[PDB]
């Protein structure tokens, strides 16, 4: 029991202290809500991981951006779906706003089956606008072809083709402040399907060849859809982070995040975005970076 004891406020203080390391590093002030978020994670008791990123425009640096992944081997999703809209409606009580949870509400319909679940997460991207900040929210389906149905019927003709269906297995739902929510599609391709024809005619002869570039460095490729994107935002799971540079030509904000995060005690893979025309650049100029850090007791 003790043990027990010990490592719940273990945790809970790294958790606070991987929150707090991206913050105050891009941050002088932390944006409000933040300290709720914090709560939030607080109370998660079980096993899970944190995404900590940055989202770079020009000089731009968004750096209030969180998301805590559920993971504790006990598959109680609808628990951990519940505990996520708790917090979501005490950010809503204390800022004194109103989300719109209709997108959510339909794709759940009135008989979710939370044993499809594969990946649940929440958080947050907060701006000094209250307008433009949102809570996060992404769920991962599989073997559920009706909710892929419906997840494109949301999406407002933002998710393109019906032969799409094919590569979506994560969902994305966006809260803003304002009452605006947003559905993100993505369609995914697993790395060891990378060489194979089929991909070939129906992914990869559509990009053009600077956007296979980074596949090489790459476990995974996803591209999310959204009426919300400005354009389709290119997805690259990267093994190691330290090839971030190697295979994306960043700016100096980019270059700023990618040394700071060199050296921390977080998760060796991150994932970048961007839309495909960066990567036709001599030097990308918006671009995403989110990386990792699990606890476990
Ligand atoms: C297996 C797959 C498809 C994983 C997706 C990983 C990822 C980095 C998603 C972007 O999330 P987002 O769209 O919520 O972020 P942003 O706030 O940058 O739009
Ligand atoms: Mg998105």
């Amino acid at each position: 029991m003790i043990v027990n004891v010990i490592q719940k406020d273990r945790l809970k203080e790294q958790k606070l202290q991987f929150i707090r390391n991206h913050q105050q590093a891009f941050d002088v002030e932390p944006i409000y809500p933040l300290p709720l978020f914090e709560d939030f994670v607080t109370s998660i008791e079980g096993d899970c991981s944190l995404e900590a990123s940055c989202k770079i425009e020009s000089d731009k640096l968004i750096a209030s951006r969180f998301l805590l992944f559920f993971e504790d081997k006990t598959q109680e999703w609808q628990k951990y779906l519940h505990q996520s809209l708790t917090f979501f409606g005490l950010v809503e009580n204390r800022v004194g706003v109103k989300i719109n949870y209709s997108l959510l509400q339909q794709f759940l319909g009135s008989s979710f089956d939370f044993s499809k679940v594969t990946v649940l997460s929440a958080g947050i991207d907060l701006r000094n606008n209250l307008a433009e900040s949102s809570l996060k929210m992404h769920i991962r389906i599989k073997d559920y072809p009706e909710k892929l149905d419906k997840a494109f019927a949301l999406s407002d003709g933002a998710a393109d083709g019906n032969y799409l269906k094919d590569f979506v297995n994560l969902i994305g739902f966006d809260f803003y402040f304002n009452g605006k929510s947003e559905i993100e599609i993505y369609a995914e391709v697993q790395e060891d399907d990378f060489f194979k024809p089929e991909i070939n005619n129906l992914v990869w002869q559509h990009f053009p060849k600077t956007a296979l570039q980074p596949l090489k460095a790459s476990s995974l490729f996803a591209t999310g859809l959204s009426k919300a994107n400005n354009n389709p935002v290119l997805y690259y799971h990267l093994k190691n982070r330290q090839d971030l540079t190697n295979y994306f030509k960043l700016n100096d904000t980019a270059q700023r995040v990618h040394s700071f995060y060199q050296h921390q005690d977080i998760l060796p893979y991150m994932w970048v975005g961007t839309a495909q025309k960066e990567l036709e650049k001599t030097r990308i100029e918006n671009i995403r970076l989110y990386y990792y850090k699990s606890f476990k007791m």
